[PDB]
């Protein structure tokens, strides 16, 4: 029942935010609203509805029930005013660039991003007429010299993949701030739990909640949180119209089923990592290792000062690359080969040997991807069991 | 048998297409793979099945095997070689429109359309650079002067809202053939059991599954059937990168059981339709009816030779106009007023005061809404409770 | 959303009875009450719900929301007042034998029974001092003279395996109105489309709702219906103390799902089964078919009295016996293999050499199983299709 | 992935035992077999299937893969030989004693009982013939002097409510093997992750799975382990037969998921309550506090003995009396008034003025029911929100 405004505790209100059972016949938990369509008791009713005079319901592509609980609790966690529910993270990102952009505009980018969307904005929008500049966004003076008038949006990941490089999230947001640029950033490997862009100057936040949220990998979807302006827009113009990435109501209650968890799984997750990542640090047969939680992590600073905890994922290279880290990979029991991150179960991937692999050395090298980089995401497993199992397979990548 | 093999009829491989349970435990239903990802043997697997060289799977937004197995069934359906699943109708016609469209390139559309499908062409793809231009599919002299270098693409519906509006399938693909164009054709109102589009030569057909479909309104998805490589791209393109509108195998599975009634429903909600279409027409209330059933149809010949049925929908014109459309409207107790269509549970709605409420008459008019038009989206129950409904209904718009 | 305004037909009961969206938000399909436990805004509600003085809910095992509805729904289409959901077939029958008998009473049997029902009967309740007596059901004379003080309960099926035997309801009613037993009769294979037992005198009915209610193989599911005392007693004991045979709240939703299509499905059954029945009566390999629908049908003239149509469950018996049994079983391409039936997959099963493999001829004969008797529960696949099947497996089974 | 019961830890173990991913098609989530039958290759295979020479399933009352893993995972993690999943917790106390007991047989139990356990065992099978005892199963020497050579069964909650007595396990299961009575314990409360019955020397652990296993209050499920032997006679009569208590495929896979977390959820459940338990101690309000972590808790030692924490469950006595309680539980915020336990949510109930309201002091205080009694189900929240609301309600219960 304890809504937000954050004054109730986290975990409080990632279990009860929005929801008093009093008002839906007791029921503990709230019931699914898994139909298409709503009824009007009259037609100056629906009118109604259509014209935004009277709340209520009409068609869940636009907006249903369940999924408006979704939407109040994730901009609760992540302290801002609207939320949107989306069919998976690529529909939360793909919505929200769709509409905040058109030809002419400029986008400035991190310098590394997801695939996908990298792939969206290379060879999808675009292709459209949008303009799209890679900047460094831990280099403050860098992106206030790529600023123009043209410039309608910065989108960025923090941390970002491989080395889990951050950005200044705050820093950004200022020069943004300053020139009438919008700042969305992809918030998937934090969770509010752990980051709140918004609260640093973020103008919205994106995420993959088939990843952390979710928590059990059972679902793919997507969420997008910020000012109640920027978010209607995308909710009637980005989702409706344009991807209709719609969110099934069952699949949002089994995400807010895992958001019920959210604190004390990245606690596990992140105590985890930590572990591992401090074993790693002790192997002569890792050269590097890209983790928070280490002291001698380059970003160190900025990253505690932005993230309440080193996060749950882990990228290290294996001295004599390309080998030591098929060889690894390959030998694994408990940790599972496969993309993907954010599970109750271990993964882990050697982009080297598996996602470009078809790539050259040289190719994937100068494209910034190490011949003995491995990401882990450590799950929840017991400790010892994971740190067993990384042993035995680093014996065996000698 | 089981759907392909030798040539089952349409019952028989809307139920057991592609599936034979000999090859899953026995399952008689198909397991749901309510899975984000899929894990590897080996790097070298996982390597292969990103490549393409190896048949499997690694990620649910890319490729799942609940919908892999609709997929399937629905391009058995429609005759078709490939078929995929997306979160709505419109995830499904975006995807495609995504992927084919580039700006530049011309599309022509059909005089009227979804009005999301409308607001999208307008508002979003239009918007990047993409060219439209509304021409009568039924009039394939105009359709072939409008025919361009620049045309990349020919969408409608057939029927379309809100007379019904046929157009002349096979037609439009010999220009399209003649001329280039890609032909996709929203099959939503008949589905593939009242109308097969890529039989006639379309190239693409999308539907809105969460209609007649799915059949009992608690899902919403969007099916594309076409050919494998029109639709591996839209797959790899459209869906993965542009749209992310992923569809929940727990709605896929849903769908496919209200498609295992297909043939049975859509047998009922056409037979209630004919005896309402026939009922309404001797009416002193009623001005005009458009229904493909009635012989004074204006396309009574070319919709008998497109449909196997005249389908579910039917719209009528109160000489009252707009007050008689609300009073009519209000009096309705079986029927619900509500947007959407294709359910068990009958559904009616009046654009004048529903939608368009807030439009005056003369704008109203140029979209081409008109004031005592309503829609009947008629269900499955007892014809005999139906007509008493209408009936009372209409004797209330007095 | 009638199905009681004014006792509308079949069809409009089965998908609105006792739901009006105006009363849920608007939502068509009414929303899953997926919950266990139930809040109270006073403690004072809350007693005055478990006295049963307060209309609500505190717990689903005892009672829940969208259960009610399709409990509320089966009564409608059954005729009787009350109604019960429960976890299985099983659980409804156990549940009622559970609260109607007590050590030292008397049950009367119809001579035949559904495996799991005679050894619950045989090796369950009655090894608990309960009192067994089968009797055939037809005979109103044998009947009687085998009520005793002790009759508490007369249960049986009707039509009743192997040979579809028929009871004659309203005499077994009559005769236990005058001795004050209650009569139970399982419904199953009829379902309250073809048969309302209650309406011919029985007390209670009973269903495995897992066959064609859900129509689609999916769940396990049963139902009791009949008297609100008698229901009353059966829910708040048999199931809830003796039994926890709880249905789950998305289990229910999905009877419900299936239930719109009931009319519609076993119209299609029937039909199917007759053409296939009178097809088999031309075959010699075919010796005895006992179908209802075939005008020598022992009981033709009783079955026609108390089902509206003849079924979508046909056995016949094979000239060959066991041998030809196999050989027509192991043919078969379209039917499966299997146990069940009510499936929008047509079904097949031979005794002799499945279930009762392990037996004797003579053990067989002793239980009225047939050597050559096969029973196909028929599908909604197109007849030409199941009759080719059918067709192919009989020239095998020579 | 990582199963083999003790060694890999609990958290592994409740996360992957018994699937690997690799044998699925790499799904990382096992599919879920929401199908109610099964079918054969061959008659010869079915026939092998029902002589349990052929593995493979046929029928999911009997047994399903998704429940088997369910089973096999429970099985692991309470350190027995096989484990049996059903619709509830009752499901599972019915269906294991139905089996075991019969006319004559002796049952000893402990004094006090789960509500609907002590409804079934007197109002139940007790009225058919099953001698009931009701002993101390602290107490060693009057459980011995109680024994009996008609005494078949010993079955206990540990801890039992309303104070949370314990009861010497391995003490019960010496005198038991002495005699040979076979020792059921309810170990819902406690769940396998807090205490292993089975460890101790019981023979059969049931639980209501509905409670902590599941964790979010969606689903009512119940689960026995135990012997092979045990098990398996447990499945095919007290599940197939007598009980029919069917758990749905779609509610253990909820179940499983809930599983993930379960030591993360308890280790909090237990923090929070240890907290609260000290806060309330010195309450002034407060005349008796029940936590099994208060230093002072008469079996301290004993618990600790046999639960490795606490547990989330506290139970206190308000100085006030009814009185006190009815506006200690109406001034509740975040708390909410229902009945079960085990949720994210913090649950509260007050005997005297809900569920045993009806009783006057009779009764109440003849069951242990004190006036002022108050049982608290600890959730998952912050802490300092749960000590506000409890701190309020007390002042406000003056």
């Amino acid at each position: 029942m304890h809504g937000s405004n954050k004054l109730p505790g986290f975990a409080t209100r990632a279990i009860h935010h929005g929801y008093d059972p009093q008002d839906h016949g007791g029921a503990l938990v709230p019931p699914v609203y898994q139909t298409a369509t709503f009824t009007f008791p009259t037609v100056e009713y629906g009118a109604a509805c259509f014209a935004g005079e009277q709340a209520g319901h009409f068609y869940s592509r636009i907006s249903n029930p369940t999924l408006n609980l979704l939407e109040a609790r994730m901009a609760s966690l992540e302290g801002g005013e609207a939320g949107l529910a989306l069919a998976s993270g690529m529909g939360a990102i793909t919505s929200t660039l769709w509409t905040l952009l058109r030809p002419g505009d400029e986008v400035l980018l991190g310098n590394t991003l997801y695939g996908c969307t990298f792939a969206f904005l290379h060879h999808g929008i675009g292709e459209f007429g949008v303009k799209l500049r890679h900047v460094d966004m831990a280099d403050l003076q860098a992106l206030e010299a790529a600023m123009t008038p043209a410039t309608r949006v910065i989108y960025f990941e923090s941390p970002a993949n491989p080395n889990m490089h951050m950005a200044d999230i705050a820093g950004v947001a200022k020069i943004a701030r300053k020139h009438g640029a919008t700042v969305v950033v992809d918030n998937t490997y934090c969770t509010p739990y752990l980051q709140r862009p918004l609260e640093l100057g973020a103008d919205l936040v994106v995420h993959s909640a088939t990843k952390y949220l979710s928590g059990h990998g059972d679902i793919t979807a997507g969420i997008v949180v910020g000012s109640q302006a920027l978010v209607d827009r995308i909710r009637l113009q980005g989702l409706k119209d344009m991807t209709g990435a719609v969110l099934s109501p069952h699949d949002a209650a089994l995400l807010m089923r895992g958001i019920k968890t959210l604190n004390l799984r990245m606690d596990r997750h992140c105590a985890n990592a930590q572990v591992l990542a401090e074993f790693l640090a002790r192997q002569p047969q890792v050269e590097l290792i890209h983790y928070p939680g280490l002291a001698s992590f380059p970003q160190y600073t900025l990253a505690r000062q932005q993230m309440s905890q080193p996060g749950g994922m882990i990228a290290f290279e294996l001295k004599g690359g390309i080998g030591a880290g098929r060889r690894f990979m390959n030998a694994l029991q408990l940790f599972s080969r496969a993309v993907s991150l954010g599970d109750a179960e271990s993964l882990a991937q050697h982009p080297a040997s598996m996602t470009h692999s078809s790539y050259t050395p040289e190719e994937r090298a100068h494209y910034g991807i190490s011949e003995g980089l491995v990401r882990l995401s450590v799950g929840l497993e017991d400790i010892d069991d994971l740190l067993a199992d990384v042993q035995q397979a680093l014996k065996a990548s000698a």
